[PDB]
């Protein structure tokens, strides 16, 4: 898999999930929701956040993720600012491994389309 190549090697794109996966559990504004959950599906779930936000969709068809997400809106109470913090802390990742600030910038843009927030806040 020369993929990888591009993200400069596999070691490296291993150790951006494991301290991302802390940085959820570090966060206490958060914490709540992984307070109970099996921490199987939060290695797949977590993974795709990564790499949703390296190439996120601008559209995406699927009801079943609004119907799943906006149930922690209305249930739970989330809004943009979890979802800020989230992706904030991806930032601070990549900022560790030295990635030009150009690109962070960039990347950002990926996720940061309101696209994206749309499907998952279900405003
Ligand atoms: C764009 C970002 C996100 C993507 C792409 C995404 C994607 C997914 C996908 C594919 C699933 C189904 C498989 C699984 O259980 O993991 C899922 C489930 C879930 N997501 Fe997300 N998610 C995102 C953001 C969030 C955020 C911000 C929260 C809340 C902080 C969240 C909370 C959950 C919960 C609680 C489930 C479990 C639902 C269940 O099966 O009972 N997700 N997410």
């Amino acid at each position: 898999s020369t993929l990888y190549e591009k993200l400069g090697g596999t070691t490296a794109v291993d150790l951006a999930v494991d301290k991302f996966y802390e940085r959820v559990l570090q966060d206490d504004r958060i914490k709540h929701f992984f307070a109970d959950v099996d921490m199987a599906k939060q290695r797949a779930h977590q993974k795709a956040f990564l790499t949703y936000a390296f190439g996120g969709t601008d559209k995406y068809d699927g009801r079943y993720m609004r119907e799943a997400h906006k149930e922690l809106v209305e249930n739970h109470g989330l809004n943009g600012e979890h979802f800020d913090a989230v992706a904030e802390d991806l930032l601070a990742t990549l900022k560790e491994m030295g990635v030009p600030e150009d690109l962070i910038a960039e990347v950002a843009a990926v996720a940061g389309a309101p696209a994206h927030k749309r499907d998952v806040l279900n405003q």
